[PDB]
């Protein structure tokens, strides 16, 4: 399991738990030095518990499958919440079996049913450790819509952010105050499938991409991925999905 404390928490405690939840996930070889996440894995192993607890003190314990960093539902004291799909119907055979009653989300995990809840798209949702305090605060009794908006804070402050080293700096600089996501983050959210595919190809192709890979930079400029000699291949995703789930 892995755990984060909102109380007292600051940049280096939440460094110290993404790169717990990276080091939780497990693989059998990296892949141009990046760890190439399993292609199945069968049971109850599947999932990681994250447990988080706001600012006072109260906990939610969130499951996570772990051959692709999806979140698939959640326990708040005696209820468990999962979304609706197939994935999430199963993971909730295996962890929070001991919860008093078992609430399905009316909407899957994707960020596009998740908008649609919300009313709102994450470009418009500020992020950072005052807004993932929030929303372990709103996850604790159920409010469908309300969690929708907490579940994006929350999938791109713990997901994200062990995806990508760029995602948990954003959110390091959000330690004090919530900013909306940059446009760059944005991108490399909805690029990691992709990424992690062409980086998988490019063995076997001499480093180069079969497919470019077209992202927003650091500036708001709109950028070409080819090869993995690029920035975002050497310095920034730090887990890669693998093919056979693509
Ligand atoms: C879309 C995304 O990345 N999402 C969340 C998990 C969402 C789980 N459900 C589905 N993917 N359908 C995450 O934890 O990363
Ligand atoms: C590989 O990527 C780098 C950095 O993005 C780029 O400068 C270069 O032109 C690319 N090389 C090839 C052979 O495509």
């Amino acid at each position: 399991d892995v755990s984060f404390r909102l109380s007292g928490a600051d940049p280096s405690s939440y460094g110290m738990f993404i790169k717990d939840l990276r080091n939780a996930l497990p693989h059998t070889e990296k892949v141009y030095n990046i760890p190439l996440l399993l292609p199945s894995v069968s049971g109850a192993g599947r999932y990681l518990l994250m447990h988080l607890f706001n600012y006072d003190g109260n906990t939610i314990t969130v499951a996570v499958d772990v051959t692709n960093v999806y979140i698939m539902g959640y326990l708040a004291l005696t209820t468990s919440y999962f979304f609706n799909e197939p994935a999430a119907d199963l993971a909730s055979q295996y962890v929070f079996r001991s919860a008093r009653r078992k609430i399905t989300l009316p909407y899957s995990g994707n960020y596009e049913r998740l908008q649609i809840a919300a009313g709102k798209p994450r470009e418009k949702i500020p992020i950072g450790l005052p807004a993932l305090d929030t929303a372990i605060s709103t996850l604790l009794h159920y409010d469908s819509t309300a969690a929708a908006g907490a579940l994006l804070v929350l999938i791109q402050t713990t997901a994200e952010a062990a995806r990508f080293k760029y995602i948990e700096q954003q959110i390091q600089e959000r330690a004090y105050r919530d900013e909306v996501p940059s446009s760059a983050t944005i991108s490399l959210e909805n690029s990691w499938s992709g990424l992690s595919k062409q980086i998988q190809l490019a063995q076997g192709n001499n480093g180069v991409f079969r497919t470019p890979t077209v992202l927003v930079d650091s500036k708001g400029n709109r950028v070409q991925i080819t090869n993995v000699t690029s920035n975002v291949v050497t310095s920034n995703i730090q887990l890669l999905l693998n093919t056979k789930n693509i």
